């Protein structure tokens, strides 16, 4: 009813490609991008049958997960969530990683992406520490939000008909949890430097087949790749078509400025990039690429050579655009 | 009223010596050893005046802290708490560490010792993980209890007239919290191997004055010593006079067997040393000394040479006693 009419279905076909219009999907789905993109990817990778997950349990979980993301939060919301999911899903399919990961590992990274920012208040760990918040007390000033994201994402499974893992062996369920925790905790931005250093080391001693597919025998190497993958997905805004990048930039500044406002009314030191009266959005983005995003993606490109070549070029293009204006 | 009459005051004079009868103090204080030993040490080190802490706030906090330890728990209770406090307090006074630590650092280690096991349910992290408990969900299967001890110990400050840190500069309060967190998290037994390795390295590159006092210029080295100190205090039962050691052994077995019971009724793999039908208390203690306690204390003795010589001899004596019976 008909084919050109349900535009949602039509847009959901670009799910396998880097540059999917996630905002369009957000709008057409009724501010429910995370649910529809998850279910598409789950069907696309057959995961419902592979792990005997009923569809009406999957739906019920995703609905509640999506609810527990905050709609009124500019950047760290359900859209960004769906963005990172979809981005992970694409990176899971680059040539150099074919058949490398098991269904369970794949499942872990997607689920990890799905929950990785849930219940985000729209302020940084440091703000939660400095304001002596409930959560920073709860988690002793270390990976405060990342810990809370995992707690929320996992607890929601206990909700009325929400256990998407119900029909898994304890061995699987325990392995999955181990992996999901390891990934989400790596999304903490204060770990970025170690992750990158670790990823650089892995590039030097990488093992590839005649085809050019990566050899990762041990869990230790595999989980590290997944950690970096979702971290890259988390920092992928500047690698998307400029049209999307600029909207992601608008949302991150609106959220940053909201924090800096609260920091101002409390008489605290205003956090970098949070002062709207000392703003330089464009120069900030150039810096963000030059010291965070580009060094990361260049190292990711080395690992999957040369699958991330288009991604890397787009980045250096967008870098030049923000340098120009 | 009189001097030989208040036996509590008389026993509280042995506070500065290794081998204080903590059980006697527990009984004479009305099952309130932690409060009375803390207040003695605080007065002994003048800390109330040095940090402008009012006495009736100190009392009110210690009362509530002591309450939040579980009396019905055989080993991980308020007595063990007071034991570890008192043991830390003694180790803080060995020749080789004179004037090494600041009042704030000293305060941190004692407070750390005081709270390090609060609200302990009497089961291990692993049990809390394997039973999918609230806390393991809350803290994502890593340092579960240690995290919870810190949370509880710190939250109780917010209670009606309990803020013992009220009259501290933000700079101090923030430094203290940083230190207290670092210490308590090191009490996690799964970290033992790293702590020991780290301590061994520190022994090799140790710097001492002509007097024979340790030189620790940076925070990095200082906090590491405090971490090991409280960890040693936590594993000091076998270094005490046999009279006390054997009671600590009775309490740890009663608690272990209570867990193994619960594990049995749930149909789980019974944890090492928790099966009362496959028990070998004496042989277990010999092993505990040979692979955990002695390797740790030998390394601690090297660091403070030769201050821990009596401690080390007593250990090897008690080792021989459990080997004999
Ligand atoms: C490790 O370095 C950082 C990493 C992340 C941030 C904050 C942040 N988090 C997630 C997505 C972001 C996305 C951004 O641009 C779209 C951005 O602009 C600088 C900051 C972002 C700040 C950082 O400090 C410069
Ligand atoms: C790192 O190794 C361990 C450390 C601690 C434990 C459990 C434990 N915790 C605190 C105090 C203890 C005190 C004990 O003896 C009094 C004891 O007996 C083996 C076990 C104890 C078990 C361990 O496994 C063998
Ligand atoms: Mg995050
Ligand atoms: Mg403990
Ligand atoms: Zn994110
Ligand atoms: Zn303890």
């Amino acid at each position: 009813m008909t084919e050109q009419e349900d535009v949602l279905a039509k847009e959901l076909e670009d799910v396998n490609k880097w540059g999917l219009h996630v905002f369009r999907i957000a709008e057409l789905s009724g501010n429910r991008p995370l649910t529809v993109i998850m279910h598409t990817i789950f069907q696309e990778r057959d995961l419902l049958k592979t792990f005997k997950i009923p569809v009406d349990t999957l739906i019920t979980y995703l609905m509640t997960l999506e609810d527990h993301y905050h709609a009124d939060v500019a950047y760290h919301n359900n859209i960004h969530a769906a963005d990172v999911v979809q981005s992970t899903h694409v990176l899971l399919s680059t040539p150099a990683l074919e058949a490398v990961f098991t269904d369970l590992e794949i499942l872990a990274a997607i689920f990890a992406s799905a929950i990785h920012d849930v219940d985000h208040p729209g302020v940084s760990n440091q703000f939660l520490i400095n304001t002596n918040s409930e959560l920073a007390l709860m988690y002793n000033d270390s990976s405060v939000l990342e810990n809370h994201h995992l707690a929320v994402g996992f607890k929601l499974l206990q909700e009325e008909n929400c256990d998407i893992f119900q029909n898994l062996t304890k061995k699987q369920r325990q392995s999955l949890r181990k992996m999901v925790i390891d990934i989400v905790l790596a999304t903490d931005m204060s770990k970025h430097m170690n992750l990158l250093a670790d990823l650089k080391t892995m590039v030097e001693t990488k093992k590839v087949t005649s085809s050019g597919v990566l050899l990762l025998d041990n869990y230790s190497d595999r989980i590290q790749v997944l950690q970096n993958m979702v971290h890259c997905a988390d920092l992928s805004n500047p690698t998307k078509p400029l049209q999307l990048y600029r909207q992601w930039t608008d949302r991150i500044m609106e959220e940053f400025f909201r924090q800096g406002d609260r920091e101002r009314e409390r008489g605290m030191e205003i956090s970098p990039m949070c002062d709207k009266h000392n703003a330089s959005v464009e120069k900030s983005q150039v810096g963000f690429i030059d010291y965070i995003v580009h060094p990361l993606w260049e190292t990711w490109a080395d690992l999957v050579h040369p699958d991330a070549q288009d991604i890397l070029d787009t980045l250096e293009d967008n870098r030049e655009w923000y340098q120009s204006t």
